[PDB]
């Protein structure tokens, strides 16, 4: 309790995502590394038994942390620091272990695992979020709300469409951290210093179909589809600014969902779950850590633009704190937004009652219109007793509850008599809202269902605030 | 001279992109905007003319702003202005211009086209700077050198091996910029004042068939494959970060490239083409590059604070941002061109850094050939059998990954970059 | 019409901003540093007569942009491009024009020149923003209004103690501009390639004494009270970080400024002023151009991090965008917010409205705990008794009228007896927002007033939107 | 091992600033807050014994987070989490702890405590790492090298005339955090829920002039010398930007000296400390400094978007951004304190240089000498002659500039910075 610690993996974040940039996770990974250098190697023919691979296998998850901690304050290399404590726990393999591969062999593949099973752990979170807010999408397709610009009041619309606009963002994060998983991330491979392979190559004795094949065999063994070609020493950095550019959208997104909220709060129209007067913390919680996450990209921009010709040693510290930060504050993030969905109280009867004060006015543009194309050569006069009515209309609904009552104003004076006959339309609030029933429908059967079906096992998960 | 002018409108960026989003052509895809209405309203059954489509037409490239300074001024809303500006330029046509339609109808769809042809204009000019890097490559793929690790001496590399290294950047860089103009970007179409499509209902009595088919013929018209389904009043923001998202990119990109041009040629291994001297180019386009990398940061805050439907807290910054992010991306790309044209390349010099470094870089070799044969032989000193796969790597990846990514543009590669 | 335009140039800013970084005026001012440069080495006893420099200053402001250009594309040297087209206008100087001094010497020193007369046109902008929401402050001084947490309704205060709330950021940021004018910016002088003035010394023979006081007496012939010492080629352009974040957190107090009465304007009690149904729209346009404002330092602050050694040209580019957009962009929001403060329209009988129909509400903690202590043994049957009479009440102020209506209600049941004498007080709005009015006061007097006081011959400027 | 942990919390900051914004440390302030409070408010005239304050000094440094943490799970308020788990500690000062104050009492106040604390640990790292490169500085004054402009060869210098251009970067950020400590931060203090001082009038029965004793007092007893006058809720998060503003300076300072560091390695003329080689420790320098040249991005769009009297969003992400910059900082300026003190120069290296660059420097002199004398001697090609003012702009410096600057901290220059 003495030392700071970042809320981010202490509070905020899931148990999955933090766990999976933990450093017990790495070191793993990393023996996972050697265990696949060494099956793909002792694949094609070389002094590599059997029996040092499953020696390995049965000593991978133990890591003797104590070793790796002597030999990293002794001669500064976190790589061979767990080259030799792998080494002692695998007497055998010894020789074989991290056999012709650079420092970044281990390096960067295990962190390139570690983004592909961050992103395959916020994907269903993504696509959650959307399910539920596509449920309450559906549930109030029809509940006709008012609508809002410049934060002034609008024509109608229903609550359920509104809600689409959120699907809407969400589903083009959902697309952007799919092709990251499935197209931009490749894998590193075994290229050597400089990505030359040309130590590879006198393992192979200048063999190149062999080296060729080796980066090929460890590329399935990893789970990746392909391999970047043409590296310095790393993977293309470009590959970070992508990941958290994805990221950093989404917190766009999660930030304007629940400013909406808050702002809709104000107007009791809307309120977010508590524990069984209130206010909307859960969506001010998800806007400030939508906030870091949107800016925390501008640090790999920055990174990326001054790598040094094959490499520059200045992304190493950044990478490690940009990067699993970015992943646990989207994590959050998600986390929030699928409770706030989960439990988002709508209040109808507030709905109807704020929209009823202001359809008395929201009409008299479009009467003002057809009046004039009827006669009305006093536009003037004719808008002054338009707002005449619609004034009084709006005191009668106020205080007398008299809902029709603009309608009965304007059948009762029959200086409007040329539209009498089309008023029940005109101030019909299901013709205001044009097509928003069948806008939500079409959106949900055409682009929110394909888009989440091939997670249908994994939308049951209820996501709880503690 | 006297007032102050951007120096990326005013000399940086081509005239092309300057013009793409200048005011003139601005109104004059509104207009083209209102004709595709009428078009398609015509076609849908409303009484509008041929005539009237003619009118609009004929008088769509000229444009007398003076009216139109005129009517905005009293007005405060320039959209109108323009409407009774193309009204009193068209007599016949005034009472079906801008029928039914919003604002954002010309507005936002208008920016579309300005975004998507303004990507038109820059993917040529990647591919260029793509396959102007790929000839120097191959031109130097054989070509030792020294590589560099944390800007130390490291094991050898070739000149055409580094060069690719750069490419896969800008091929990456590409392969966004058509997501983008072929995929990303959609037509907003005519939805209303918040999306639903109130106002045109009402205009055709309710039919729902006419008011979708409304959407899909001006999409069509448009050039667009489709249109947003669910907006609210524009098209999502979320777009405007797409876009500064992928051009910032471009200079993170043209920022690394040039840097590494600047580093090299404190080394006398490089230089930039001219007319030891200054790195003029390269050093403007790191300082161009570094602009156009964090652009794109007031548009993820402005997506962040879009209220319900819609606030016009986007339209000023969207007018800045938007414009200057594709002149940076522009200007970067015609300096990267030249630059990469005429790279020049001293192999002696390359040689003699590599002689004088080699001592720092030999001594694991010779450790286990004494192991080997001594206990305790002139060409173990040869660095070309140091460079490992460095030259079949070239071969390959300009084979099988650069000419596959530019063969759609082999039509327009010829056009030289040249920077005064 | 047909080349683009940024809008701050065309729309936004003001002409004396746009003006102030315009290219002819750099150009006036490298020639007004030349005739300090000849008027110094003259006074310091050199082949410089006074015939040269009359000839100088009579052909200072006329420019030869033709020959400029020539040159400029010629050999490609913006400054000797001028040193020579002030040759030509200069025949008797043009041996002595520009003599000793290396390119930075014109180029920097008007970048400082410029940056320093930035500053003077923004500060009485920022007093004019002050003195017309201090105005306000104390005409609503009193103005009973609801306070506003989490964007739901909170206890009372007043709209002038809301203002100064506003007012503080503002005398934080005039404060901060202050000190860039007086103290943070330092000039350039003569300093050489590198910094080591070894090019003046050859002009001097050598002697350290007439260079020392070649520096000191061009600082203050061009207004300046000292230079730096130590330079590279440059101006430490750290310089340059502080004044972009300076004019970045103007635009985060707009931009804070601007939303608060957007979203007061969602609660109908203000309204920005307009032409002679109507939207906030400058302030929505303040708020987008403030936005731009606070994210345009982060550009400065990645470039001084690689200017390399003594200098790079990786610098030039940038500040010819950065540096006078980010003070043109001041210069529009300052120019809006003091619109918007000149004509804020208030509503204090919608701010009664809003403030009587949750008085009954906002009161219940307070009454409740003095009931506790004074015997109210069943608390939830207390505080669900007073629920009752507040949400009746609440019913009565809109339908009925009774403002006085919660009073009555909880005098009449004397379940709430103990309380009974203190309730006229309590239920006191005037009561309620504690000491508001003074801190008002205090504010005015002993913060604002003195703040902007040097600013009263230049406070009367009415600022006009077109 | 099995969580991931930040490596600035983990190894790259001190303990000392990694404890002073833990949450141990916090509670402690919250307590020691009260503890203020009801001294006050009994010299005020409150009835609140001698007995009832001695028993909460007492307690002060324990604290039960097993019950703290069980009070916050029902209670979802952990200030009150806290005031009720003080008040079992405290069974006699019980009814009068957090009397008549709002959370943001203890919530603000120990931050503005934290943060001042920070400060105070950052000032004199600040001035070691100003001594350490002072001393560097007059120890090569005359240290003969090449300067560099556009990093191609340039008039000659010295190394350290060069330090020197460092050292005014970092004269400059210590002012300004210097500025911050003693000006700009001010103290919140007792100002209510929406800085009306409502409850506190209530609590002293409308007396004005106790209400204001009670911000003046409680002001002084916690070391501040003013507190705001006109909050909201909070005090004004514009403090927020002012600071992570600052130590974004730091980042950009740090990265160009030591990027400085990394190109002049490069050239084997400088040589950061360790145990050909790899600046490390530089290129870590960099690394942290890159991140906290950002950090403050978030504080400028936080302030931008704060709701009137209070909106919420400010809580969660200052809590990760205020620490973590402070965290950046002090690991920065532990590097950069560590290569300052183990800096090696190479003059023999460093004279070769500017040898075999000297050709394309002197051509400019021998043109007005051959005009001079021959139409159309071996010291006029020794680089003593060309260095200019380089010797005795050091000593003018550092005597008359960073002395006064780090004269208040003589009494602590002698820690020395272990990079390990």
């Amino acid at each position: 309790f003495e030392e700071y610690r970042n809320p981010l993996t202490k509070r905020y974040a899931s148990r999955e995502m933090v766990c999976n940039f933990g450093e017990k996770r790495k070191v793993i990974l990393w023996r996972q590394l050697w265990i696949w250098l060494a099956e793909t190697q002792k694949e094609l023919g070389f002094d590599i038994t059997d029996e040092q691979i499953n020696e390995m296998k049965s000593q991978r998850d133990s890591v003797d942390f104590g070793t790796a901690a002597a030999e990293e304050k002794a001669r500064r290399h976190d790589v061979m620091a767990h080259v030799y404590t792998f080494a002692l726990a695998c007497p055998k393999a010894a020789p074989i272990i991290h056999l012709g591969a650079t420092s970044c062999f281990v390096g960067d593949n295990a962190d390139l695992i570690m983004l592909k099973d961050g992103l395959n752990i916020l994907l269903p979170k993504v696509a959650r979020c959307i399910d539920r807010l596509a449920k309450k999408a559906m549930l109030h397709k029809s509940l006709i709300c008012l609508a809002r610009t410049h934060l002034q009041p609008a024509q109608p619309t229903t609550m359920g469409r509104r809600i689409c606009m959120w699907i809407q963002d969400l589903l083009l994060d959902l697309e952007n951290l799919e092709r990251l998983k499935n197209h931009t991330i490749r894998f590193r491979g075994a290229k050597g210093a400089v990505g030359t392979q040309a130590s590879f190559m006198d393992l192979f004795q200048g063999d190149h179909q062999k080296v060729i094949k080796l980066d090929e065999i460890l590329t399935k063994k990893s789970g990746f589809q392909r391999s970047w070609c043409v590296t310095g020493q790393t993977y293309p950095r470009k590959v970070d600014i992508e990941i958290t550019n994805a990221l950093s959208n989404i917190g766009a997104t999660v930030h304007k969902i629940c400013t909406d909220i808050r702002l809709l709060s104000s107007f009791h129209e809307v309120e977010e779950p508590f524990e069984t007067k209130r206010n909307p913390i859960r969506s001010e919680r998800a806007c400030s850590l939508a906030r870091y996450l949107m800016h925390i990209s501008t640090s790999m921009v920055s990174t990326v633009s001054v790598q040094w010709l094959e490499r520059s040693l200045d992304d190493s510290a950044i990478r490690r704190i940009v990067l699993p930060e970015a992943f646990l504050a989207a994590d959050a993030c998600l986390t929030l937004l699928q409770n706030i969905a989960e439990g988002l109280i709508v209040y109808p009867m507030v709905m109807e009652a704020n929209l009823n004060s202001e359809l008395p006015f929201l009409v008299v543009e479009r009467i003002l219109v057809k009046m004039v194309s009827e006669g009305a050569a006093n536009r003037q006069e004719c808008h002054e007793r338009l707002r005449k009515h619609s004034h009084e209309a709006a005191a009668e609904i106020k205080l007398k509850g008299l809902k029709n009552s603009l309608m009965d104003k304007l059948l009762n004076d029959y200086y409007f008599a040329p539209i009498h006959s089309l008023l029940p339309t005109v101030l019909d609030p299901s013709y205001m809202i044009g097509r928003a029933v069948e806008q939500v429908e079409v959106f949900l059967n055409t682009e929110v269902d394909p888009a989440i079906h091939s997670y249908k096992d994994c939308l049951a998960l209820n996501s709880n605030i503690t």
